[PDB]
């Protein structure tokens, strides 16, 4: 069965659709022109004063993800806005019926989501050259100098370094399958090299994404509205629905290829009852209907560290331990990345626990998630 995955970048959308449609420019305008309507203060005001669009007229799957970063970064410029205090509690009914049906259609949430902001959220500016930063530029911001093109780049190609492992699944489970000892050894080491090669891409995030850039500037449009004290009952919108609803903000959590990793491998991250295996659970509803459907399918299949652990074997012990130490290692380096880019600019602001942008009480989580991962190394049985 196919989920929309594909051979070149993974669970990114392959090429994604750069324009939308005549009828749609409305709304093409607002998005591209974005950092300049939000440092003049205007952009709350042209979204008033727009006109209702039904969403008929998008023809096909690329087009319709497209419809839904260009509404989803509107909506969280027009809800934070300049990005101080002043916050839009009420969303239009000529902006907030449209997207909503759009999300109901596309089977998500009605929010900016990791699948809009990152997986659909870029070009390349040579066809012909490889998949690279000198080569790749975001389609959408948020302000000037927000370090957004480093930001969501960075997180796309450490996404498709670490996709390279998906093609190798299949042969995980047929050697299980078909009890091929040397064929799973070989092919856990790929998935191993793939996260060690993915650990090596994330190091290009101090290059291009500045630290009080992000934290006071860009951080404020990717967060959401559960848990958060600034829309405490949520965001009404308008025509749509009759009371405020509470949706969770963007994070790399909402990605498939990440979770994926934890699934294969047996580590039991969504079980337990915990809030760190909450918040991983519930942010699969805020993952593509194909996306979703490929991580169930991965716990549909026989446990890969069931079968490892019972084999007896110090080389496949090695093999899976391989991918397990190189999780780690991606979860400890994230972490040293929170510090320079949440932890150290959060002292650094003028007159308890942080909060993330999805809605975690972050230092625990995190810790708690990577710890999951650490009791899940074999040492030898
Ligand atoms: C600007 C740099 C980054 C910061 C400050 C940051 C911070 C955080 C925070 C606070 C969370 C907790 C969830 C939440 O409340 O939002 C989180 C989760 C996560 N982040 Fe990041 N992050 C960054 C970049 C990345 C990148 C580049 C990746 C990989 C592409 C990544 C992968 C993850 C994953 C997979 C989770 C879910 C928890 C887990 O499985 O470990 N993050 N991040
Ligand atoms: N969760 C991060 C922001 C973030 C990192 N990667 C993302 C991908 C998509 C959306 C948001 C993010 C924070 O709280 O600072
Ligand atoms: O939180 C660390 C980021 C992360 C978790 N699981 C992964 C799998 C591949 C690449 C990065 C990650
Ligand atoms: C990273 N969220």
């Amino acid at each position: 069965k196919e989920y929309h995955i594909d051979e070149e970048v993974g669970f990114a959308l392959p090429n994604p659709q750069e324009n939308l449609p005549d009828f749609y420019n409305d709304w093409m305008f607002i998005a591209k022109h974005l950092p300049d309507l939000i440092e003049s203060g205007q952009l709350r005001e042209r979204v008033e004063k727009l006109n209702m669009l039904s969403i008929d007229h998008l023809t096909d799957h690329k087009s319709q993800r497209l419809a839904r970063l260009v509404l989803g970064c509107i909506t969280m410029a027009y809800v934070w806005g300049k990005g101080h205090g002043d916050v839009r509690k009420v969303l239009p009914r000529n902006i907030a019926v449209p997207y909503c049906q759009l999300s109901k259609k596309l089977e998500l949430p009605p929010i900016l989501v990791y699948a809009d902001c990152v997986l659909a959220n870029w070009k390349k500016k040579d066809p012909n050259k490889p998949l690279t930063y000198e080569n790749m530029d975001v389609l959408f911001s948020f302000r000037d100098g927000d370090c957004s093109k480093g930001f969501f780049l960075v997180s796309l190609l450490v996404e498709i370094a670490a996709a390279s492992a998906i093609k190798v699944i299949p042969t995980v489970f047929k050697a299980m399958q078909m009890q091929e000892r040397d064929t799973l050894l070989k092919a856990l080491l790929e998935i191993a090299s793939c996260l060690e090669k993915a650990l090596q891409v994330f190091h290009q995030i101090h290059d291009h994404v500045n630290p009080k850039a992000f934290f006071s500037v860009l951080r404020i449009y990717l967060s959401g509205w559960k848990g958060n004290p600034q829309l405490s009952d949520g965001l009404v919108y308008e025509g749509f629905w009759e009371d405020p609803k509470e949706f969770a903000g963007g994070s790399a959590g909402q990605s498939s290829v990440f979770q994926c990793f934890d699934v294969l491998l047996g580590i039991q991250q969504t079980a337990g009852g915990g809030h760190a295996a909450q918040f991983l659970q519930d942010m699969r509803r805020y993952m593509p209907p194909a996306h979703r459907n490929f991580l169930c399918s991965l716990e549909s299949n026989p446990s890969v560290r069931e079968f490892v652990l019972s084999k007896g074997d110090a080389g496949l012990r090695e093999a899976y331990d391989a991918c397990v130490k190189a999780l780690v290692s991606l979860r400890s380096y994230h972490l040293q990345i929170v510090t320079k880019y949440i932890l150290i600019p959060a002292s650094q602001q003028p007159k308890l626990e942080a909060k993330g942008t999805g809605g975690t009480d972050l230092m625990n989580f995190l810790k708690t998630v990577r710890s999951t991962t650490e009791k899940s190394l074999l040492k030898e049985g």
